[PDB]
């Protein structure tokens, strides 16, 4: 007797930390102080959860971790993957939200931004398996995680994405996947691995956890040899146009799943055809909104501060249909693209823009009730 | 050599730290990143300076410090005033920007916010002295600062005020000045008086400097005895309606000085006649805007975030004329009131609102050059 038959799992994006893993003073990811998504939907009789997965890691690593967060158990990235990229095979161990998750017992998945790519990858592994792992365990025996087997169906009812960079973002390509910024991010991760740190930024599999008796000097020296510094097995790569197109090229539609996208615009056309961020765009996205909005290709300009619209609407090589706000969003197997939220930047989707008074709590509450209602109607039309 | 014959001294208000007295990471007071007032005006040929005076102290302690900042020497707050409020007589010693300042060598005074009040009190001391010190020195001998003796004129060419609370602000009466908030400010002052601190928040004359060999516990006990905790000789008091009316009542017009005010509004009328902050009001003033905006007296409602329009246009019941932006602002002895700058909040005057992209550097630049233009007019017409 929750009102939804299937548990709802909200999956954060690229930078986010949740629950026990957030620093001392740090915004609440799912709703900021505008609408406490988890707490308020629960007060309403819904069974909902926020996943906690790697903040800086690849979609791959995140999809595996999402699997273990739902099922419970010790993260297994796969032998073949671990050896090819140069990081640990085994990771955190999760309590598990639905230990009985299996064909027939389903979950709804909602992902903000990179969360939406993560969800699509995890589901691809459940349905189709991972060819490199099946081959290797056949070549080398031992174990293979049931995440990599293939043949798992009827496990996810829905995949809904909010401001997801399905075709990547120039803010990754031109900033950020660049070498200087990857170093900044990896240095942060090294520092947050220190022996006084209680928080996990998601790259401990590459060596970034200082041992209780290791000096910080020996720590620096050891971790400067990790392959993280030059690998593509990280978020910044995956959020690039190439990195996201690679994910599109190996995913496909499950005809049994309900697909739906939401997209925000927070830029406006300037006298030359370029896009500039609206007053109101959370200010940390000002430069990235300009870089996107000055693209040479006109259709790659309109953006939500960090993801252009042509990237959020749907993966470019996958089937989609434009839907009105009033249509039940209840077609299976095709991306149902919601009308664009005017004025919503990338973080207004999760209510942490505490400086934008145009975007209020009661608006954000209607937006999330609206998604639960669509999910209730997936349940009813099955 | 300089294009202005008389030096310009800019004087910061209540919370302001400038120059080498600002923390490692901290906005530049005079112009933010939008228009670097001191540096650009020097490039363009003007002789200008940024005074450095107590950030938390009374207009009285600040006016004394302004005089020594200009003239040079060791700050003497006056024996009668030290004995009456229970703080040290002698404070910091300044090098002096114009060691030769005396009748005949004038200076232009430009005050932001509380700086406007500080500057009127200083002029008042030059012309009329300070009667309690004159009386004290008469009765007890000793020495008396020449700041307190009176009869020093032709030292100030102009007084210009930006968003100065000439008539006080309800943001002081109702918050900040309240007990709970003075404790906060005094605790910050105690903290930054610690023996590792290189920044002076302007209350060390009340005992807030930890000795090199004094423990933190001892420092706490010693200073918990200071009168600062219950005194009115501080900024929060002086910014209230009563504390600014006390200063109005002891000041008078000087018929040789050119007086000019600017004022901003950043609030808009609600359907009940109340004022709420516009979007773009620097966010830290949203609450103080609402407090001012919801006053019982309608003419006290319009505001710049923290100062009501009525407090900023001119001291009440001192003579004033409304002036245009075009006409010469060259009248003597009379507050010239500049038209209210629409959309400018209290901190847009000094360009530190890095969140508000409506207020451009080119605009802030034009605004300060227009002040300098006026000051050149003052010089040309004397
Ligand atoms: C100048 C005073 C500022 C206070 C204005 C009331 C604003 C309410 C907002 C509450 C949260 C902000 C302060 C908490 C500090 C923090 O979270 O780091
Ligand atoms: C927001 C604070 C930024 C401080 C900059 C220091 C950067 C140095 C790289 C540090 C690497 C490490 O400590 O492991
Ligand atoms: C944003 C930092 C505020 C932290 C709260 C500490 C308040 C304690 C009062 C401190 C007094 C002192 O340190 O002398
Ligand atoms: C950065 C804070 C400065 C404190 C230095 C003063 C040292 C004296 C210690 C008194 C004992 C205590 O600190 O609790
Ligand atoms: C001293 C605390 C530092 C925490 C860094 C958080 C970065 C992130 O949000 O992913
Ligand atoms: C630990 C850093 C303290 C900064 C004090 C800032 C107060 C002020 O602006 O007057
Ligand atoms: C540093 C604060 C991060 C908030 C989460 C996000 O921006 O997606
Ligand atoms: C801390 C707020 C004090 C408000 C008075 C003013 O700045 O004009
Ligand atoms: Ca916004
Ligand atoms: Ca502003």
């Amino acid at each position: 007797q929750p009102l939804n038959k299937y548990p709802v799992v909200f999956v954060h994006g690229f930078l986010g930390l949740v629950g026990d893993n957030a620093p001392a003073l740090y915004p609440n990811y799912w709703g900021g102080n505008k609408f406490k998504v988890i707490e308020e939907l629960r007060k309403q009789g819904y069974n909902v959860h926020q996943a906690s997965v790697s903040a800086f890691g690849s979609n791959y690593d995140r999809a595996v971790q999402l699997y273990y967060y739902i099922k419970g158990g010790r993260v297994d990235y796969g032998a073949a993957h671990a050896a090819k990229y140069g990081h640990e095979r085994y990771g955190k161990t999760y309590k598990g939200i639905m230990p009985n998750w299996e064909p027939g017992k389903k979950v709804h998945l909602v992902g903000h931004s990179m969360g939406g790519q993560t969800i699509r990858l995890m589901e691809e592994f459940l349905r189709n398996g991972n060819k490199e792992e099946i081959a290797y365990h056949q070549a080398h025996g031992g174990e293979i995680s049931p995440l990599f087997t293939g043949g798992h169906n009827n496990m996810v009812a829905s995949i809904t994405t909010l401001a997801t960079p399905h075709n990547g973002s120039q803010a990754a390509d031109k900033f950020g996947n660049t070498e200087a910024v990857r170093k900044i991010m990896f240095a942060l991760n090294r520092f947050m691995g220190n022996k006084y740190s209680n928080i996990d930024l998601g790259l401990t599999q590459w060596g970034f956890k200082q041992l209780p008796n290791e000096s910080y000097i020996d720590y620096i020296k050891r971790v400067s040899k990790s392959k993280i510094w030059t690998s593509d097995d990280n978020a910044a790569y995956d959020l690039t146009l190439d990195g996201s197109a690679k994910l599109n090229n190996m995913t496909s539609m499950n005809p049994n799943i309900t697909y739906t996208t939401y997209t925000g615009v927070s830029s406006h056309t300037g006298p030359l055809g370029y896009e500039n961020p609206d007053l109101g765009t959370f200010f940390l996205m000002d430069t990235t909104s300009r870089i996107i909005g000055h693209d040479a290709r006109e259709e790659w300009r309109k953006n939500d501060g960090v993801v252009p619209v042509i990237s959020s609407l749907h993966p470019s090589n996958q089937p989609f249909v434009n839907v009105t706000n009033n249509e039940p969003a209840t077609r299976r197997g095709i991306w149902q693209v919601k009308p664009i939220l005017q004025g919503w930047d990338h973080v207004d989707f999760i209510g942490v823009d505490f400086l934008d008074f145009k975007r209020k709590g009661s608006e954000l509450a209607n937006f999330y009730i609206g998604i639960i209602n669509d999910l209730l109607s997936v349940e009813a039309t099955e």
